[PDB]
């Protein structure tokens, strides 16, 4: 401990058990400032001392994150903008993913967002991340086989080129430098799928400048990369794409109907012919309306629908976005009864 004592091998810190017995003590000390406000606050007076060793991998940011996690009134004030500076510089020269899970759970909190905590997130998440930090979007396609291509750069000037699905590919066969990238990519993209909800505008347009319907169902239409990466892809989809301006809940039964436009018959064939304006808000995810019926012929044939875990992580959030899908009347009469067969075929397999 001269200037300090460092986890590397700079310094002597006989890890591995050691390790394991130290964690204990952030493990217990998160269980006594579970549920109970006076833990919190007598904590809270060590904020600014508690900064310096977060990035160090002694679990002092899992201690953070669970202070912070259960405490707004904390969270509101002593999270600063220098803080998030910090904990976006600590990533790029630690050169690991895990650490971008945390920056993305202090904005969500009972599954509602703060928004002065987003404002401070999304200015602090888009300036400094095209210096170097990675990106890993770059989203072009192939024709701007159709394709998407992931080139990202490392910290040695350089431009990694590799397709998408190779890349993917080469995970699985044991790269561990592909393994983080895929990482950080869902990591980032769960980053993108927060910073959008409940209607805030100061990165809603910047990010619907590069995604694109069609550019986002390029990855739903590939059954190669990993199912994470798709939950992924289907849950910023949904939080970008549906929930956004014009488009609003739209009410179920109507109180107050005209006599003259009600014809003397009314059949399933003229059903809703009042959505002529939102013919082409149709067309231009009547693709994803395909993909969501043909998804559930994939699993029908199933013996068993809920077989794999990771297929069962895929299917949440398709239902997820039909469910949204729904209610933000983009189904005619026609089709919800088409979807309805085929989802009471799910269930009916369950009994199997």
């Amino acid at each position: 401990d001269g200037p300090m004592l460092r986890l590397e091998e700079l310094g002597d810190q006989r890890h591995a058990p050691f390790r394991h017995i130290c964690r204990l003590c952030y493990r217990v000390l998160r269980h006594s400032q579970q549920d109970y406000r006076k833990n919190q606050e007598y904590i809270a007076k060590q904020f600014g001392f508690m900064q310096k060793q977060i990035g160090y991998d002694v679990l002092a940011e899992d201690t953070i994150t669970a202070l912070l996690h259960n405490n707004r009134k904390l969270l509101e004030k002593h999270i600063t903008a220098a803080e998030i500076d910090t904990f976006v510089s600590l990533v790029r020269k630690n050169r690991e993913p895990r650490f971008l899970d945390y920056l993305s759970d202090l904005c969500v909190s009972m599954n509602k967002s703060i928004p002065v905590t987003q404002e401070l997130i999304c200015k602090a998440v888009l300036n400094p991340t095209n210096a170097d930090i990675l990106i890993e979007t770059k989203l072009v396609l192939s024709r701007f086989e159709e394709e998407v291509w992931l080139f990202w750069r490392d910290s040695n000037k350089e431009i990694r080129s590799k397709s998408v699905r190779e890349l993917a590919q080469d995970a699985k066969e044991g790269q561990k430098e592909d393994r983080d990238v895929l990482s950080y990519y869902r990591y980032q993209l769960n980053l993108f799928a927060r910073m959008c909800l409940d209607r805030q505008y100061l990165a809603i347009n910047e990010i619907s400048g590069q995604l694109d319907v069609d550019l986002i169902l390029r990855c739903m239409s590939d059954e190669n990369l990993p199912y994470d990466l798709r939950a992924s892809f289907c849950r910023l989809m949904l939080h970008m794409h549906v929930d956004r301006d014009p488009q609003e809940q739209v009410t179920p039964v109507k109180y107050a109907r005209l006599w003259s436009e009600i014809p003397s018959e009314i059949a399933i064939d003229d059903y809703d012919s009042s959505g002529a304006s939102k013919d082409e808000i149709k067309e231009r995810f009547a693709q994803t309306m395909e993909f969501v019926e043909e998804y559930l012929r994939d699993v029908v044939c199933q013996r068993f629908p809920f077989s794999d875990k990771e297929k069962n992580k895929l299917t949440f959030e398709v239902v997820n976005l039909a469910r949204n899908l729904i209610y933000f009347g983009f189904y005619n009469f026609s089709d919800l009864l088409r979807l309805t067969k085929i989802l009471l075929a799910i269930l009916d397999c369950v009994h199997v």
